[PDB]
Formats: C-alpha cells, structure tokens, sequence
C-alpha cells in the first residue's frame, strides 16, 4: 500500500489507562486492546475499545477505553469511558457499540460480574446487564488553540426494555454488535444487536430509540439462527444488516421498517463474503459504513481472509461497493500478521483504519493512514462514473429514444483486453480467455478449447456474482463465421466446471438453427441464422424461469422453468464464445462484442433499446 503509514496507538503491555477503584485512580498498563470503534465527533477523532488488563481471554477484567485527538491522530488524550463493576477479577463491560449524534457519543455495552464462560453458553441471565453510557464532547479555542474534552456520564441499565418473550421463544441475553452503529435519517438511534434464547440459539435484531436514548424498542423480525455480531448502515431508505456466521458465508439482510421485517439480500451482497478460503472457519467482526466520496454515495466493508484458520484471522481486506459492483481495494494489514477486528473512518477526505494486530494472543490496535487505498478507491470510482455516463448519454435510435439502462449493470466486457483476459470495464471481475484474437469492442474465437470464462462460484472465497443464482440478464452481440459440424456453444450459464450441465444458454447448429437450452429440458432447435450477420443475444433468468432473445424477440418456447423449486442453483461460471475447455470437443468460430451483466431481469423496453443501440455502446472510442 504505497503512500500509506501506521503507528501502534493502543500498544499491548505498554499503553496505560486511568484505572479507578474505590475512589482512587492509578495509571495502569494494559495487556491487550480489542474491539476497535473509530469515529468523528464534530472534528474530534474518538477511538473506543476494550482494555483487557491482564489477559486477552474474553472472560477477564475489562474496562471500555477512549482515546481522542483534535489533530487527525498525531496526538491523543486517554480516558476510561465506562468502568466495569469491580465485583471480581473477571468483571467486564464488553463489545462496546458506538453511535454519534450531535456532540454525543452513545456507548452500549454488556456488563458481567463473575462468570468464567462465554455469554452464549449461559443457561440463565443472573450474571448479565445491558448498559448505555453517554459522552459529551466539548471544544475550546482558549489560548489560540483547539482543546477538546469528553465528560462521560454514569451508565444506565436498559434491562427494562428487554421482553421475556419474542415471537414464540423466551429470551436470555443481548449485546450490541460491536464497532460503530448509526442515526437513521428519521433521527432514530439504531443498534443492530445479537440476542440469545433459552435454547442457546443466537440471532440478530434491531434495537432502536425514537427519543434520544430515553426508551428503546425491538423490531419484531430477526435474522436466521447462527447470525452474530451484526453491523448495519442505511442505504436508499433501508437498513442493510451484514452479519457474522461462524463456519459459513456471511448473510446480509434488508429492512425498511426498523426491523419488523427482514429480507435476505440475495440479489446484492448476501453470501458474497466467506470467512476463510474454504468457508469452514470462524467469522469476524466487520466495519461497514456508507459514505460519499467525490460526490458518489458508496459502501465500505472490511473482513480478514483467514488463510491460517481458527481465530487467527490474518490478512485484513477492504472492499468497495455501490450495491451493484463489488471491488477488492486490497489488504490493509501487513504481511501474514494476525489482524481480525477493524474500524474504517473517512473524515475530511482522508481515510483511516484502526485495527487489531495479534502476536501470541497479545493484541494491539494500530491506527493507519490509508493513503494508497483512497487513491485506488477514487480511480475505480471515476471509472464507474465514466462508463455509466457513457451509456446513459447515448442518443438511442428513435430525436432520441429511451436511454440505455445502467440500473443494476454489474460487469461489461468490451474493447479492453490482454493476451489471456477480457477486462471488466467496471474493474471488478475479468474473464479468462483462450484462442482469442482482439477485434474492435471484443474478441474473435476459434478452435477446440476456445472461448472466454467469467467465473461465478469459481471466484472462490469471495463471490461477487452470487446474485445470478437468483436473477440475471446476460447480453452480447455475436457473429458466426463457419457452419459447425454439430451443436456448438455461443453463450450461457454453467452449473458445472465443464459447461456440460447448463442452467440457461444458447447454441447454434449445422442446419442453421438456434438451440436454446433451458436447464435439463430436452432441446428443440428453432428459428434461423445466417453466417456473418451480427445478432443480438439476451438471456434472462428470474423467479426460476429462463428466457432467450435474438434481435429483441423471444425464441419460440422461451419462458420455461430452469430450476426445480426450493432448490437453489450454484452457477460455476458464464461461458462466452466457446466453453474454454479443451476437453469439450466443440469448435466455436465466432466473434463476440459488448457483453453486459445485470443483477435483475430487464424489461421489454430495456431489451429493445439494447438491441437498437448495439453499434453505439462499445468502449473503443471513449478511451
């Protein structure tokens, strides 16, 4: 990450805090700092975390610490924001979850007195309470300098707002999701929380306040069981709740009603991020925020790749998305260091990250200036803005006809390419190629093993195109140069590595007929094609039903079921211009230009517009 730098701000076994017991205060060295939350309150940076005094073990002596800085993190003041009960050597306030409103810091923590086991193992609520503290931030210009101060009020218990029963079950305990929460546009304070029932199941809900934290309510809905440490943001009027699932892919939900109803975001972010290369290890806390960079509203997300496994969680990664495309900014941590939990802040056009580093179960929080990362972010964002503008600005055949649609446009293969890759104009996911000749706005393919492969499940740990299993539209322009000896592939979605089992696709045969493929259904050839003519192809799949269009018209027999019901598809890849498989005997001799991938089924007018503007959309001349 060139240009980037960091310091060990909360330094393990070294940094001191003001430890208060029985009216006496003493500067005390801390063993480990975990659970970072980094915010901006009216120009003052505030960093909140767990201060684990004697060991990094979860069930041990822990206070909530705060450092604050009025100089962008070059110098800091240190406090204890919330102290534990002092009842035993293992008394602790935990998973501090932060909201900023005006000059106030609202901090929600669980509080435990003497238990030696993790909260989810508790058969009862006897050792638990749920507390809220408010910190008031004031600034002074006396002396020609800026001096900040933070007055932490005494914590108040919110237990009276926790109902004994919820949609059937009996409740046990609840905690904030850790890190940073939000104020909704309507002004509500909004905490995504993790909750236990008497069966020891864990699940996530929305815990919110309409009156500045005086009283709290729960939404009636919930995630599925197994979803912990939830993190939420507001996007286009809805909450987006991104959850941790140990040993499984992360689940993402949307709610428009403060959590009364939760819908899995299968068409965008759900099931995209895996907790380890094989997605069979513990998950992690994540930073997940909505911000505006160069006038464009976007989302930033962090999660470790966990190549090592168990809870080591090396290789902290940062991600950028506009709820359509998803781009890997890259690794924030350094080398193979262990680096699990994190908080990303964007303030006055500069990007910072406070994150953990773990050596032998001893934890520091480093404070990094993400210079290189914001540079890459701005570049990608300008490319998204560039191509969206390019498409939207085309005067379509008609005056001008309807604008080409960029709503839900995720990927686009056009003029840019290299020897073995067809480049995504949106810079997220490229297609691998074989036997391909570059031509204007695309590629010409020839011979056994020829074609392009656009990976879906082959993406591996992080699957940006998971939405296609639920709905998509794939568009391309195709020209056939030679009559084939049998049926040959042009374009499709493959359910296995070879392209043998297809979800939806289009082939062409020796009798000059098209062969559209609907799932495992028997194939009936139809229509007619000529060598050399450029054809417009559109494949749509939504609500388990697949359609194929040529030149803006449905192939006779389109609209057939392509997936057995309740059974969800796992697409391997999209194939284009061949199978790109030497094992597959076919020889597709064809030119493909301008491949577009959308995360929804386009309507009739959108399809017709794409058909009518085929020769206008290439990237060749605006480069």
């Amino acid at each position: 990450a060139p240009g980037s730098s960091r310091v060990e701000l909360f330094k393990r076994q070294s940094s001191k805090v003001p430890f208060e017991k029985d009216g006496k205060v003493t500067e005390r060295v801390v063993h480990s700092f975990r659970l970072p939350a980094l915010v901006n309150v009216d120009g003052v940076m505030v960093a909140i975390a767990d201060a684990r005094y004697e060991t990094s073990f979860d069930n041990s002596l822990i206070d909530t610490v705060a450092k604050y800085s009025v100089d962008d993190g070059e110098t800091w003041e240190t406090q204890i924001a919330i102290k534990n009960s002092r009842a035993s050597s293992v008394s602790r306030v935990v998973d501090p979850t932060v909201i900023v409103k005006g000059n106030k810091l609202y901090v929600l923590v669980g509080s435990y007195n003497s238990s030696r086991s993790y909260w989810t193992s508790h058969g009862d609520a006897r050792d638990w309470d749920i507390l809220l503290a408010v910190g008031e931030v004031t600034k002074s210009t006396a002396g020609g300098k800026i001096t900040a101060s933070i007055k932490w009020g005494s914590p108040v218990s919110l237990k009276e707002f926790f109902p004994a029963e919820m949609e059937g079950m009996h409740t046990n305990q609840f905690l904030g999701g850790a890190g940073v929460a939000i104020v909704a546009s309507n002004g509500n304070l909004v905490y995504p929380v993790q909750v236990t029932n008497k069966k020891k199941q864990v699940f996530s809900k929305i815990f919110y306040s309409e009156d500045e934290g005086k009283t709290w309510k729960f939404g009636k809905g919930r995630s599925a069981f197994g979803c912990s440490e939830p993190v939420a943001l507001e996007w286009e009027g809805k909450l987006i709740i991104n959850t941790r699932v140990d040993y499984r892919r992360r689940l993402v939900y949307e709610s428009s009603d403060m959590g009364n109803t939760w819908l899995e975001a299968v068409g965008t972010l759900s099931r995209v991020w895996g907790p380890s290369p094989k997605s069979n290890q513990p998950g992690s806390q994540s930073s997940f925020t909505a911000v505006t960079i160069e006038g464009m509203r976007v989302m930033l997300f962090t999660h470790p790749l966990n190549f090592k496994g168990r809870w080591l969680r090396d290789r902290l990664n940062l991600w950028l998305t506009d709820n359509q495309r998803i781009y890997n900014v890259g690794q924030v941590s350094i080398g193979d260091e262990n680096s699990a939990y994190s908080s990303v802040l964007y303030k006055d056009d500069k990007l910072y990250c406070l994150h953990e580093i773990n050596s032998n179960e001893v934890y520091s929080l480093v404070f990094a200036r993400l210079v290189g990362e914001l540079r890459i972010i701005k570049s990608v964002l300008q490319s998204w803005k560039n191509w969206d503008s390019h498409l939207s600005s085309i005067c379509t055949p008609a005056g001008c006809g309807p604008a080409v649609t960029t709503v839900g446009l995720v990927g686009f293969l056009s003029h840019s390419a290299t020897k073995t890759e067809w480049e995504d104009a949106y810079r997220c996911v490229n297609a691998s190629t074989a036997n391909a000749e570059r031509v204007p706005n695309g590629l010409k393919f020839a011979g056994v093993g020829g074609g392009a492969l656009w990976p879906v499940s082959q993406q591996g740990q992080n699957q940006r195109y998971f939405f296609a299993n639920h709905a998509f539209t794939l568009v391309a322009s195709v020209t056939i140069h030679e009559v084939p000896k049998g049926a040959s592939p042009l374009l499709g979605a493959s359910l296995d590595s070879s392209g043998g089992k297809k979800l939806l696709g289009l082939s062409y045969d020796k009798r000059h007929q098209w062969q559209p493929i609907y799932g495992s259904t028997p194939v009936t050839p139809t229509g007619s094609w000529e060598m050399g003519k450029r054809y417009h192809v559109v494949l749509t799949m939504a609500n388990k039903i697949g359609s194929v269009y040529i030149d803006g018209e449905p192939l006779e027999g389109s609209g057939q079921t392509v997936v057995p019901d309740e059974r969800t598809p796992d697409i391997s890849h999209f194939y284009v211009g061949g199978y790109k498989r030497s094992g597959m005997p076919t020889d597709s001799r064809v030119t493909v230009n301008n491949v577009l991938l959308y995360n929804r089924q386009l309507n009739a007018e959108e399809i017709r517009t794409l058909f009518l503007s085929q020769d206008l959309i290439g990237t060749e001349a605006h480069m």
